[PDB]
DNA sequence: CCCGGAACTTCG
DNA sequence: CGAAGTTCCGG
């Protein structure tokens, strides 16, 4: 309810919701199913390639939301 | 603009 | 070394 850490807690969930499938699906799959690239490139059936920008695209725009709130 | 993937780099 | 993570040349 308003305080900062939970400012940023909230602001992580909302911008992983907001992202494009794909990249919110390989975010998800890393993060909370805590799957290997390997595994998430066959779920999500595309080269592992695919899934480290995804991941790191994904990674980037929940940094941009975070990083403009600390310090 | 929005990323796809593979090369390249770091980490466990 | 194998998995995770970073970068870059496209398309």
């Amino acid at each position: 309810s308003h305080m900062l850490s939970e400012e940023l807690r909230q602001i992580v969930f909302r911008t992983i919701e907001s992202l494009p499938e794909d990249l919110r699906m390989a975010i998800t799959l890393r993060e909370l199913d805590g799957l290997s690239y390997e595994e998430i490139a066959a779920i999500m059936d595309c080269p592992v390639g695919t899934v480290r920008s995804r991941i790191f695209r994904a990674r980037e725009a929940i940094d941009n939301k975070v990083q403009p709130l600390i310090r």
